[PDB]
């Protein structure tokens, strides 16, 4: 193109030009104030107007690279703010980019986020949503500079969509909190997750992240021959290295050239990518990436003939070895979309060990004649989890499920911070509620998502100061060890009873006025702080406990001297405990 600013320009439109212009300086430039970066995107944008006026305008020639990097070059203060980015400007290209993206602040030093009083939000939503929504559309960006800057142009608009309905709703606060707690979480896992990607490639390798991208595909695209999901396999391998290396540019080119091959190819990969293919160039690979399974062929044989009763299997498995193995796992992973990623890893890997023993035997097709017995505890076994979790989830309800956790967690490593044991018990209860309500054939999947984010946060939390050596067994096991690692964990039976605090189980009025959220969190540090005096405590004895604390608020709220009998009731509650436990 003679001039790409314009092409860019004309394919996303202004809007969409203006918004991912401000996420890209934002991004580089994270300590430079808003007011500061609206007056870049207007000269950008004022310029682009100049290119798709007239292509051979001066500058309009120059590449993108080289446009962004000479604005980000005439920021006044860049040495005062930036020291060492300042020096990138001393290079040229391709080098000055390669400069930019090394000096990109992955956790920068700015303050917590505040979410205003809803009725403030609704007020400067209504007298400047422009200034409103791109202000915070620059506060996540610069806090998360490696965002894939079109997907948090796709939230932006969920963000306009929430304001617009409950900003005009009779109970506007009943309406936005939950959309706007609902969005910050799919945020915050989105985020976490692009990160993990990252860095699970790096740790792990190209190979295991291709074993993986052929479950996920073929689980998505069944119709399609193992040559369309190892193509596409190759291509989206590259299309993550490339995003990874965090070039947005590179990035989104890779990203739309694969998003075109998928949707010139439907009728070779899926039935169900009609609509995805009919949307704006923007918002097409982040479409396809979440599109439905489609159906699979209606009567596909068992996979024994080709990798149990053939004679030929231990030839066709050493003449390529990963390509076998790839189409292993492309054959079961089409025909069960119901099991998880990692599921499908652990047979294949499962196959994969039996052939490398079997093949080097005296009898090869004696040795494997069994090999798929051995899938059937792997496959239980997850299986088995969801029912037992999902069934206790439904006899007590989200909260009290909460609690079943936060004991059986606490008992398991006791030697966790009672802040980390509640906020992952917390999070591993959202994942029951949201999953468990899902019908079997999509709950495995549904849970290795969510559980896939909850443990890394864990992991992150926990080896940024670590306490527990088998928690850190379990964060740094392969990919495919790490939940089953976690459900192997046992009670803690060398671990000394913390000593009694008075104060750890002394409440105060306050609790009374509390909200919902934050009593449950003050209550559930208490039942921690409780499991971790008395580890031997009986599910009996915890609940003539829990109970007498529940019958304890509810007498002390509802009285005339709350303060006094928080006091003298909360002597007695204590007291009465102490002698019921042990
Ligand atoms: N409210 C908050 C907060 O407390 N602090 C954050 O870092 C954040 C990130 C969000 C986010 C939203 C959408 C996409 C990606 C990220 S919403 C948000
Ligand atoms: C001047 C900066 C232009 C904005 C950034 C590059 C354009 C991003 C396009 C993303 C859409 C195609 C790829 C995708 O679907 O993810
Ligand atoms: C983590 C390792 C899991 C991979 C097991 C072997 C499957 C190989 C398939 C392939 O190479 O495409
Ligand atoms: C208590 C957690 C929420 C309820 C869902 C239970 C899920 C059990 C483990 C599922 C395993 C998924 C991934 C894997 O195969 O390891
Ligand atoms: C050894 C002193 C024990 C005193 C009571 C400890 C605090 C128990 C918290 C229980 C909270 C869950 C029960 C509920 O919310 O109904
Ligand atoms: C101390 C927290 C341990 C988390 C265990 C998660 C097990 C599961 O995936 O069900």
């Amino acid at each position: 193109h003679k001039s790409e600013v314009a092409h860019r320009f004309k394919d996303l439109g202004e809007e969409n030009f203006k918004a991912l212009v401000l996420i890209a300086f934002a991004q580089y430039l994270q300590q430079c104030p808003f007011e500061d970066h609206v007056k870049l995107v207007n000269e950008v944008t004022e310029f682009a107007k100049t290119c798709v006026a007239d292509e051979s305008a001066e500058n309009c020639d120059k590449s993108l690279h080289t446009l962004f990097g000479d604005k980000l070059c005439t920021v006044a203060t860049l040495r005062e703010t930036y020291g060492e980015m300042a020096d990138c400007c001393a290079k040229q290209e391709p080098e000055r980019n390669e400069c930019f993206l090394q000096h990109k602040d992955d956790n920068p030093n700015l303050p917590r986020l505040v979410r205003p009083e809803v009725d403030v939000m609704c007020t400067a939503f209504h007298d400047n949503e422009e200034t409103f929504l791109k202000k915070y559309l620059y506060e996540i960006a610069r806090r998360h500079p490696y965002f894939y800057a079109p997907e948090l142009l796709f939230f932006a608009k969920r963000y306009k969509a929430a304001f617009t309905e409950c900003c005009q709703a009779a109970d506007k606060a009943a309406c936005l909190l939950p959309k706007l707690d609902e969005l910050r979480d799919e945020g915050k896992a989105s985020s976490a997750k692009q990160r993990l990607k990252c860095a699970s490639l790096q740790k792990f390798g190209e190979r295991a992240f291709k074993a993986w991208a052929v479950a996920r595909l073929s689980q998505r695209f069944p119709k399609a021959e193992f040559a369309e999901v190892s193509k596409l396999v190759t291509d989206l391998t590259k299309v993550h290295t490339e995003c990874c290396h965090g070039d947005l540019l590179e990035c989104a080119d890779d990203r739309a050239d694969l998003a075109k091959y998928i949707c010139e190819n439907q009728d070779s990969i899926s039935s169900k990518l009609k609509e995805c293919c009919e949307k704006p160039l923007l918002e097409k690979s982040h479409c396809i990436a979440e599109v439905e399974n489609d159906e699979m062929p209606a009567d596909l044989p068992s996979l024994a003939a080709d990798f149990v009763e053939s004679k030929d299997v231990c030839k066709n498995y050493a003449e390529a070895k990963d390509v076998f193995l790839g189409m292993f796992l492309y054959e079961y992973a089409r025909r069960h979309p119901d099991y998880s990623v990692v599921l499908l890893l652990r047979l294949a890997k499962t196959y994969e060990t039996t052939l490398e023993k079997c093949c080097a035997a005296a009898d090869p097709h004696e040795c494997y004649a069994k090999v798929f017995d051995e899938f059937k505890p792997l496959v239980e076994e997850p299986q088995n989890l969801i029912k037992q979790n999902c069934e206790l989830f439904e006899q007590l309800g989200e909260y009290k499920f909460q609690n079943a956790l936060l004991v059986r967690y606490t008992k398991k490593v006791p030697q966790v911070s009672t802040p980390t044991l509640v906020e992952v018990s917390r999070n591993l209860g959202k994942v029951g509620s949201k999953c468990c309500k899902h019908p079997e054939a999509k709950r495995m999947p549904c849970a290795e998502d969510y559980l896939s984010v909850v443990l890394n946060q864990l992991c992150v939390l926990h080896e940024k100061t670590p306490v527990s050596d088998r928690v850190t067994k379990c964060c740094t096991e392969s990919l495919v060890n790490r939940r089953p690692c976690f459900s192997a964990l046992e009670v803690d039976e060398t671990y000394v009873p913390k000593e009694f605090n008075a104060e750890t189980f002394t409440f105060h009025a306050d609790i009374c006025t509390l909200s919902e959220k934050e009593r449950q969190i003050k209550k559930q540090t208490a039942l921690v702080e409780l499991v971790k005096h008395k580890p031997k405590a009986t599910k009996e004895q915890l609940k003539a406990v829990m109970d007498d604390f529940a019958a304890f608020v509810e007498k002390c709220c509802k009285a005339d001297d709350k303060e006094t009998c928080f006091a003298e009731e909360g002597k007695k509650l204590v007291a009465a405990s102490q002698a019921a436990l042990g």
